């Protein structure tokens, strides 16, 4: 049946017909729901539906549906899977493929963007060198002196899940996390886990509070090896406030390009396992999450204390004080260097504005309310008063385990 | 369904158990194949209808008491029975209403504060027979629940539904509410949100003041007769001035708001049973009034002249100007309240008591339904312990409910 969708704020009602076309489960029942869950719970057989599924809303993109391109292609992917046991896609359909999972992306405020994304076939690549090749070429292209562009790499799809293609960082660019002798944590606390097998793999720590993480690439099931992308690839902006000087001797800054390196892209039923994928910063995932999240880098305290802020009781809003400063450095020195960042209000409108376009030219948009509202001001943005309706379309990328917790050595 | 759900914390790693979903009664909205988590809302009951509904309340009452299988419980049970076979409907025991109460709070997803759930006071208004008797209850509630300032969590209960054309209803939407007048140009004086039952107000006879703060008259129906106007005395509204401890300007935009938060159009459903008129109270949360009432665009939407009295840049977003506004606006009810000696809770204590009350009942009750798009506060989420904690979210009987607004289903006389 249709459903509508309702903004608060504005009144307007839109109307989802696109949800009909799902068919992966959400982990909700009609009697539980897991809106706020991160990760709720082939063979020849399983695999020719899902390709034809595929190859039919490709040609039906391009307005071909039933054509005879699109029956040969039917009966050369029938065949090939017959053969095989798999089948490859065309470059076309690659292409198609990529932006249409970015599309399909649910938790993504940035989708407006989505039709713009430079893909990067790496299908021909063979060993870990090769993925370093290509991932420096990622990393130059989407960093583009500060002038950020969307770009995906994508790396031969699993076959027997004995040979995959891993980039074992979850992100291109991090910086490490050390455990304390005294028990504290330098760096980024998240990584401590995987700096250590950087570290026990013959990675040299520097030891410093951002040292860019070394890559580890792992081709064709074999063990990962390392590498040090070129500094002058890794673009970086010290963070300074416009109004407080003493705020950039807080000695803080961060990585330009965010860089998902560990989702699984699927297409078609193809598994391509290692699929590192970039755009351009929403200022709060750095100036909220990554330096203000307990487990993070953990700043409010230092900045309130500059900020010569009331911090005895909470009712002072004092975290809430420093929280805003924060993000007001980091939008600043972003701006400041020319480097692409966008504010959780600009995305958030435009994030309404896509939702609109979808829902006119597609009859709808999924959407993950819990993730798409940014993590401050909510309700001072426009999403916290847009009902979503969340359903999985495939294309799509998944998350998948991690390595160190599957591979054999 | 599976017996036993997991939900995780991922700032502090804490993963809590559920059983109590497996108790689950009514629908969330949601399907297997799409989630209708942030959509705001995804003829009596027979004889038939009635019986296991009464049962399963009666059951879950007498657990509670640990009395289960008791020649009490047995009892009880049969004359209930009796009672519908003869009458198609049954009256509550003291006890049992009592209890009720409590459990629809407990079991409220949206709600933040029920750590506070066991200490509700309840006032029986099942005797009640008219408009006047019910504006008597609710004096007596405000007063009682105001407390000078020292609130305290109350609910008055006034008689359920029998045909569904004698309907008790608040036709407020909260007990207390400022009024909305547009004008001929517009523009709105007052609470924007309140336009329409303000002009409901003014229709049923209310002289309007036409200020930015007018308490809106209580209208009230009993045994489905027509509504009835009343005006609260105005010494039980407790109210308190808007001022910030730096800026000395704050006071100068005239802002106050009322103490007592009282929501009066919701339904309490019990044992199968259905009270259309339930006013319940408790206190505020800053963020209701400094977030949602004042700076929501289609409220009273103050962002914009505090940034200017702030001497914010405000031509680019990225300056911040409106999170920044949005935080000494904040600041200035959390102090305003306290000052005034009336209770308020920041959003800071709120969640982290909520988190503590969710652990607590995941220990002992197995399991805490919790509506995440509405448990995190609308501002400054992620500082706060509730958005770094999965929630899983379904619907435990008794329950307060929605209810259509009683202007578009009532027969006038
Ligand atoms: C171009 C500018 C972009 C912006 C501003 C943007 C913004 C965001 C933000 C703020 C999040 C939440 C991330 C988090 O909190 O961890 C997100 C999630 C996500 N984005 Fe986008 N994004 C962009 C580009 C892209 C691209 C190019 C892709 C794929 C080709 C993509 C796919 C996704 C996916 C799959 C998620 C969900 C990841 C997860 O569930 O962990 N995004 N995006
Ligand atoms: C005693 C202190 C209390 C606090 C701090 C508190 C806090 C809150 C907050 C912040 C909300 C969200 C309101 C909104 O965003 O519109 C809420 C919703 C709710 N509360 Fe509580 N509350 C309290 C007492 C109560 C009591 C006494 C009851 C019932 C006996 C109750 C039942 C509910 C319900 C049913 C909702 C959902 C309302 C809706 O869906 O519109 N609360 N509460
Ligand atoms: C393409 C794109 C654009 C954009 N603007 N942002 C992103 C996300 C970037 C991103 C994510 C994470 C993981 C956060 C984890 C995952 C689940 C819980 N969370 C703690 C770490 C990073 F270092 C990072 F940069 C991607
Ligand atoms: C017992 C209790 C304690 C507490 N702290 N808060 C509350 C809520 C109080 C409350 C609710 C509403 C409804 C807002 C509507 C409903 C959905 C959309 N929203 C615009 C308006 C109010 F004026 C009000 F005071 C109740
Ligand atoms: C428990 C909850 O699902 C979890 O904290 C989510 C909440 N919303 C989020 N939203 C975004 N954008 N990113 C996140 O990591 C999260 N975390
Ligand atoms: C669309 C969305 O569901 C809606 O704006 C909700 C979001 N969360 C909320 N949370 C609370 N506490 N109160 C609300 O009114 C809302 N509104
Ligand atoms: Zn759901």
């Amino acid at each position: 049946r249709f459903l509508k969708v309702k903004n608060w704020e504005t009144e307007v009602v839109l109307t989802d017909t696109l949800h009909l076309k799902s068919t992966l489960e959400t982990g909700c029942t009609e009697y539980i729901c897991m809106g706020s869950i991160m990760h709720p719970s082939a063979t020849k057989d399983q695999l020719f539906p899902l390709a034809k599924e595929f190859i039919d809303q490709y040609y039906s993109s391009i307005k071909r549906f039933g054509s005879k391109a699109h029956m040969e292609r039917l009966e050369e992917v029938n065949k090939e899977i017959d053969t095989t046991s798999t089948y490859q896609l065309k470059d076309t359909e690659l292409i198609y493929g990529a932006k249409h999972a970015w599309r399909n992306a649910s938790r993504c405020v940035g989708r407006i963007q989505w039709s713009k994304l430079q893909v990067f076939d790496a299908r021909d690549c063979t060993t870990a060198h090769g993925m370093f090749n290509y991932i420096c070429n990622h990393v130059k292209y989407a960093t583009n002196k500060g002038n950020l562009r969307s770009a995906i790499t994508i790396f031969p799809q699993r076959t027997d899940g004995k040979h995959d293609f891993r980039v074992w960082n979850s992100q291109l660019i991090r910086y490490a996390g050390y455990k304390q002798p005294d028990g504290s944590t330098l760096g980024d606390p998240a990584n401590v886990q995987f700096t250590e097998i950087c570290i026990q793999q013959g990675w040299k720590p520097p030891r410093g509070r951002f040292d860019v993480l070394p890559l580890l690439l792992q081709a064709n099931g074999n063990d990962p090896e390392l590498f040090q992308i070129p500094p002058e690839l890794v673009l970086e902006v010290p963070i300074r406030h416009p109004k407080f000087e003493w705020f950039k001797d807080l000695g803080l800054k961060w990585y330009g390009l965010p860089a998902v390196s560990n989702m699984l892209l699927e297409i078609g039923g193809l598994e391509f396992s290692a699929c590192p994928f970039s755009g351009w910063y929403m200022g709060t995932e750095i100036g909220v999450r990554d330096y203000c999240d307990n487990s993070r880098y953990n700043i409010l305290e230092e900045v309130a204390k500059k900020m010569n802020l009331d911090m005895r009781k909470t009712s002072s809003l004092w975290k809430d004080q420093a929280l805003v400063e924060i993000n007001i450095a980091v939008l600043y020195s972003f701006q400041s260097d020319k480097v692409t960042i966008v504010d959780h209000h600009s995305a958030t409108e435009s994030f309404i504005k896509h939702m609109e376009n979808e829902y006119r030219c597609r009859g709808g948009c999924p959407a993950d309310w819990v993730w798409i509202v940014p993590p401050m001001s909510g309700s001072i943005t426009p999403v916290f008063h847009q009902e979503m309706l969340n359903y999985r379309l495939t294309p799509s990328f998944e998350y998948q385990p991690d390595p160190w917790n599957t591979h054999v050595w």
